[PDB]
C-alpha cells in the first residue's frame, strides 16, 4: 500500500535527494513506507564498508562529507537488493553509468514501477536526439520523469534554500490514489522548506535545459571576458533561452513554452549557470588570456570538466544532420569560437537579426 | 519627404540616443533628413554655452564627457525651434520633468507627428497605473511608442555592445511608407552593430519592466546578502518574472506574455538589474547589516537613490485599492521587509506555493 523508494546512485546528488525523499518518508507515513533504500556501489575507505559506514553514524564520508543523513536512509550494495519490490525509482548516477544501470536492471525491476531522472541535459548527437528518461522506459519498460532545477547538491545538502522542477506525464496505465504516483505524490516526495519543488507534465523542456544552458554560459563568459560587462552578458541570456525554446519546440514538440520561462529547469537554471560556474569560468578566460578551451578547462577545473564544451560541438553535429545550422547562431557561433579559431568578438555580428 | 528626427533630453541617456539616431541618419539619407536636433536645457560652463560647446567641438562636456558626437547632431536651446516641423520625437528626459515638456510643447506639435518614450517604466500608485507614453499621447494627441532594454548611457555612448526594445503600436491615423513610421523605419532608426534593436507592437509590456524589475532586484539582494547564493537568487529572479507578466496581463491584458521572456526590456532588464545595481547592492547591505534600506542607500549610493523602494510601496498601494494583494508574493514580501520589519529569512515562506 505505501510507496517504497529508492535511489540509484549514491554520489553527490544520489546521497543528496536521498535525504530530501529520507525526510519526506518520515513525514508522510500514509504515503510512503519509513525506510528509503540507496544503492551504493561498494568502495572501502582505510579497509571499511562504505555502505556500513553511512548504516550509522549516518554520513558519505567520501561524497557528501560533513552531512548527517536521516536514519531512515539505508545504503545498500546489492543493486538487485535495493530494487526489491519497489514503488519509485529515483536515477541520480553521471550519464556514462546509465547504460550499466539499465542492462543490470533489466528483468529485475516490475512494469507497475515509476521513475524519476535526476540526469541533467539529454543525448543529442550527429545520429539524432534522446531523452535519458525515455532510454530508460525503453530499456526497463517502466514509466519515467525528470528532476532538475537551479540547484547544487552541496547546497540542498546544508539546507540552504533552493528550487527544482519536476517533471512526470501521468501514463495510461495508472490507477489513482495510494496505488499509483501522480503529482501530488512527487511533490510530498521532493517538496521541502529548503527545496521548493514545482511539478509538471514536460520531461523534455525541463531535460533540454540542462544540457544547452551551458553553451549559452560559454557565449556569457566570452562576452564578460572581452569586458562587455552585464548587458553583454543578460543579452547572451535572452538570445540563449530564446534558441533553448527554439530547440525544444523543433525536436520536442510536444514541449510547452511556458517550461522554458516559468519553471527552475529553464530560466533560473541558465540564470545561474550564467552567473557562475564551469562552462562559464573557462568561457572567460578564453577571453582573458587567449588560450583554447581545453588549456583554460585544465588550469582553473582540474578533474573536472566544463560540459557545455562538448555539447556545442554535440548540437553543431546534429543540426548539420537536421540541415538547422542557420536556426541556431548563438550554438553555433559558441562551436566555432571553441573549435575552430573564431574571432570572438564577432559575436554580435553572428547573433545579429 | 524624409522623416526629420528631434531628441527632447540632452542628459546621459539623451545625448547617447541623439548619436544613435544621427548615426542612422548619415545611414540613411532616402528615409530620414540630414540632421537631428536635440533639445538643450540652456547652462553655462566656463561661462559658455552648453548648446554651442556641442556644435562643435560635438561633446557634451557636463553629461557625457569624452563622447565624440557625429557632425549632424545639433543642440538646441529652443524647445520650439527644435520641434519646428519634425516628424518623429524622441522624448528622453528624466520623468519629474515630463508635465513641463509637455504642457510647453501644447499648441506647438503637430498631429501627424510620431514619438517614442526612452523613460523607464511607468506610473503606479493607490489611484492607478498608466504608461508615461500614454501621458505624452493624451497631453500632445500623438501617438507614442516606448524604448526599452538591458542598458546603460555610458556603455551605449562608448559603443559596448547592448541590446535595446523599441514597441510601437502602428496607429488608424497611419498612411505607410516615406510618408509615415511603422516597424522598419523604427529598426532602421534605433538599429546599431552595437546596439542591437527589436521592434515590437507591446508598448505596455516593455514599461511595467523597467519598473518592477528593481522590486525583484531588492528580493535578489536579500538572498545574496543572507549568504543563500546564486541558485536563492535565480528562484527569486524566476518567481519574479512571473510576478511581472501576471502585473502586466492583470492591468494592461493586451500585453503578450511573450515581450517579457523574449525581449531585452523584459527578461535581459531583469537578469542585469538582479546580476549588479542601486536596487541590488542596498538590499545586500540590509541583510549583510541589518540597518533599513535608507540608512543603506544613504552609505552606498550617497547622492542617489533605489527607486525600486519606493516602487515596492507604489505597487503595494495599487494592489490593496485592486484587493490583489495575495496574488503577487514577492511584491508583498519585499514590501512588507522594507517598511515594516519582516524577518527577511522567511522569504521562502512568503513566496511558498
Amino acid at each position: 500500500k505505501p510507496f517504497k523508494v529508492t535511489v540509484i546512485g549514491s554520489g553527490n546528488w544520489g546521497t543528496t535527494i536521498a535525504k530530501v525523499v529520507a525526510e519526506n518518508c518520515k513525514g508522510y507515513p500514509e504515503v510512503f513506507a519509513p525506510i528509503v533504500q540507496m544503492w551504493v556501489f561498494e568502495e572501502e575507505i582505510n579497509g571499511e564498508k562504505l555502505t556500513e559506514i553511512i548504516n550509522t553514524r549516518h554520513q558519505n564520508v567520501k561524497y557528501l562529507p560533513g552531512i548527517t543523513l536521516p536514519d531512515n536512509l539505508v545504503a545498500n550494495p546489492d543493486l538487485i537488493d535495493s530494487v526489491k519490490d519497489v514503488d519509485i525509482i529515483v536515477f541520480n548516477i553521471p550519464h556514462q553509468f546509465l547504460p550499466r544501470i539499465c542492462s543490470q536492471l533489466k528483468g529485475h525491476v516490475d512494469s507497475h514501477v515509476r521513475a524519476i531522472s535526476c540526469l541533467k541535459g539529454f543525448e543529442v548527437g550527429a545520429k539524432g536526439v534522446q531523452l535519458l528518461s525515455s532510454y530508460i522506459t525503453e530499456e526497463l519498460g517502466i514509466q519515467c520523469g525528470a528532476l532538475s532545477g537551479a540547484n547544487i547538491a552541496t547546497e540542498v545538502a546544508q539546507e540552504h534554500w533552493s528550487e527544482t522542477t519536476v517533471a512526470y506525464h501521468i501514463p495510461k496505465d495508472f490507477r489513482g490514489e495510494g496505488k499509483d504516483v501522480d503529482h501530488k505524490v512527487l511533490k510530498a516526495l521532493f517538496h521541502r522548506p529548503y527545496f521548493h519543488v514545482s511539478v509538471i507534465e514536460d520531461v523534455a523542456g525541463i531535460s533540454i535545459c540542462g544540457a544547452l544552458k551551458n553553451v549559452v554560459a560559454l557565449g556569457c563568459g566570452f562576452v564578460e571576458g572581452l569586458g562587455w560587462g552585464n548587458n553583454a552578458s543578460a543579452a547572451i541570456q535572452r538570445v540563449g533561452l530564446g534558441e533553448i525554446i527554439r530547440f525544444g519546440q523543433m525536436f520536442f514538440p510536444e514541449s510547452r513554452e511556458e517550461t522554458y520561462y516559468q519553471e527552475s529547469a529553464g530560466v533560473a537554471d541558465l540564470i545561474t549557470t550564467c552567473a557562475g560556474g564551469r562552462n562559464v569560468k573557462v568561457a572567460r578566460l578564453m577571453a582573458t588570456s587567449g588560450k583554447d578551451a581545453w588549456e583554460c578547462e585544465k588550469e582553473l577545473l582540474n578533474g573536472q570538466s566544463a560540459q557545455g564544451l562538448i555539447t556545442c560541438k554535440e548540437v553543431h553535429e546534429w543540426l548539420e544532420t537536421c540541415g538547422s545550422v542557420e536556426d541556431f547562431p548563438l550554438f553555433e557561433a559558441v562551436y566555432q569560437i571553441v573549435y575552430n579559431n573564431y574571432p570572438m568578438k564577432n559575436l554580435p555580428d553572428m547573433i545579429e537579426e
